[PDB]
């Protein structure tokens, strides 16, 4: 989505 906000997180939380 338009912010790569998702872009590296989920597999650190």
């Amino acid at each position: 989505i338009l912010g790569k906000i998702a872009e590296g997180i989920k597999s650190l939380f």
